[PDB]
């Protein structure tokens, strides 16, 4: 079990795997609603806290936005494909995590359209899952590379 | 680390890049779009993500591919485009529709932008400004048995 429940806020989850660290926000936390890119100013404060923890952070960590959406239609609303809502979505994040002062070139924005649900689409719950944003945390560390190509270009002619 | 990624063979520069957590192709704007502020795609670059698509699927199934749009920071005057990462977006994710055109699974894809940030080089020529406007794709997995590994341990001895 590689999860935690985060607060800080409830319902979000820290997941650590072998590449980076995952933090997990329900679409309630953020958003007005799953199908718009309208961020409630009542969790405002929410970004502002994760951005102030960014800021304990090395400068050498890259921070990836990450949406996603359910199956649900998108007549309703502006969008054209689930894509472009969870891209949207994303980038608001991003830009709200730098109104609070991360710096930009530390950050990028991702959508995964609706390819990636964590559950069924059963309840209210599970949607919330489904409509989540991801915030993930990494390096490019390439020691290990550089280790290799040079043995390599020693070695295999 | 860096070696010349041979596919288009004019000399454009792709590039496959390997770090510690995956392995990155890069892709020149020439060899993808008609300029440099458009997401409208080169008619004949088709064949080569035709080629990495068909590479994709002899992939381990575990394999994650993200398809990272940049741009230079020169200003945007002329297009629909409100901005470089609005700009970076639509051509990381017309790039990602044409490799599931080719058969890629889409549950294995998604698309990244990092607007003008980053840059490959200072944006300070002519030449340079062009290098940042490539895009690249990455590839990783999810593993996460070190954690798992680690978080048995720590319950076992920790809290």
């Amino acid at each position: 079990n590689t999860e935690t429940k985060a607060t800080i806020g409830e319902g979000s989850v820290l997941e650590q795997i072998d590449q980076g660290s995952i933090l997990k926000l329900p679409s309630n936390l953020l958003f007005e609603n799953a199908t718009s890119d309208a961020i409630n100013q009542d969790m405002m404060l929410y970004i502002e806290r994760i951005a102030k923890i960014i800021q304990k952070l090395p400068k050498r960590v890259h921070i990836n936005v990450r949406g996603f959406t359910d199956d649900t239609p998108l007549v309703k609303t502006r969008f054209k494909s689930h894509y472009e809502l969870a891209a949207n979505r994303a980038y608001r994040v991003m830009k709200v995590l730098i109104q609070y002062g991360v710096n930009p070139n530390q950050l990028s924005f991702s959508s995964y359209g609706s390819t990636n649900p964590i559950a069924p689409n059963d309840s209210l719950e599970n949607r919330m899952k489904n409509n989540r944003v991801e915030i993930f945390f990494s390096t490019d560390a390439n020691d290990l590379s550089k280790i290799h190509s040079i043995l390599d270009n020693e070695f295999n002619p």
